[PDB]
């Protein structure tokens, strides 16, 4: 239970970081 | 350029976090 | 502005990751 | 052992994210 929940939180953070990366690419590219 | 480099590093960190999440799930499940 | 907002979100994610690290250390040590 | 090592990896990632945040702030500010 608790490790699975922490793992899920890490997966959500990874998704958030991928969103930020996309946003930075769009700023760079226009 | 710098934003492209940073975006790449964020994608790489996201991948690392997913690998850590996987290891946590492995520890939990056996 | 957008880079300031993103920087803030990265700092917030960093804080979250440290909180998760702390929880893992707590689980390990009891 | 293994949870402590994972926690340390998360702390290093948090430090890396703080570096990126600083870099973005410096880009924004000049
Ligand atoms: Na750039
Ligand atoms: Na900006």
């Amino acid at each position: 239970g608790q490790l699975e929940e922490i793992a899920q939180q890490l997966e959500e953070i990874a998704k958030q970081l991928k969103k930020i990366a996309w946003q930075l690419k769009k700023i760079a590219q226009g």
